[PDB]
């Protein structure tokens, strides 16, 4: 079904997205808490846009059960950034990198077109990715950079008690979405584009490191 097709269709762009120099250096302990903070600032920008798009598509009544508000990350990230930066200064300072501008532009287009299939593709890449692999990154930020666990709220889903079951039921929801061939093809293409945007985010973050 769709969950399997998504993995197959996106394999090349996904593989490339997981092999950025920025993330390699970050996870091996070669950077610092500052670079982790820059990553989270850029993520706050695109999660904010993503969640506006999710809100629009949810309100239209498309894929409602999938679009669980308990997954919302923007406010959690803001709280992490408050702690990481030590003040609210970051809200006035931070601005989107060129990749994030493109990523946000696309998410805003999806919002305005209330494009359900394309939104689901973005939801998969971010949230199922976060559910699947967030605890590895969190552990590495503590091990390498001494990040306070209270400043890693992004990597914990308070609303979710059974994580393994949740991920299974998430994939099953994907499998059970009613999609025409046009909608399915649109979604699959969008998923590759989403991995690409994310790769480019890392590329920008790694400049001058
Ligand atoms: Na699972």
């Amino acid at each position: 079904g769709l969950a399997v097709e998504l993995k197959q269709s996106t394999a090349q762009a996904h593989e490339k997205a997981e092999h950025s120099t920025f993330m390699s250096d970050l996870l091996k302990g070669r950077l610092g808490v500052a670079e982790f903070t820059r990553l989270q600032e850029q993520a706050w920008l695109f999660y904010t846009a993503l969640e506006q798009a999710v809100d629009a598509v949810r309100a239209s009544g498309f894929a409602e059960s999938l679009l669980d508000p308990a997954l919302n990350r923007a406010e959690v990230l803001a709280r992490d950034l408050d702690k990481l930066n030590g003040s609210s200064e970051w809200r006035s300072r931070i601005t989107a990198s060129p990749a994030v501008i493109d990523y946000v532009n696309r998410l805003e287009e999806i919002r305005d077109n209330v494009d359900g299939p394309a939104l689901v593709a973005h939801h998969y890449v971010r949230y199922l990715g976060d559910l699947s692999g967030g605890q590895v990154i969190a552990r590495m930020m503590q091990r390498h950079y001494g990040v306070d666990p209270e400043a890693l709220g992004f990597y914990h889903f308070e609303g979710i008690a059974k994580l393994k079951v949740y991920k299974d039921e998430y994939r099953e929801k994907l499998n059970n979405l009613e999609l025409s061939d046009e909608q399915r093809e649109h979604l699959l293409k969008e998923a590759t584009d989403a991995f690409v945007f994310n790769h480019q985010v890392f590329a920008d973050l790694g400049k001058g490191l």
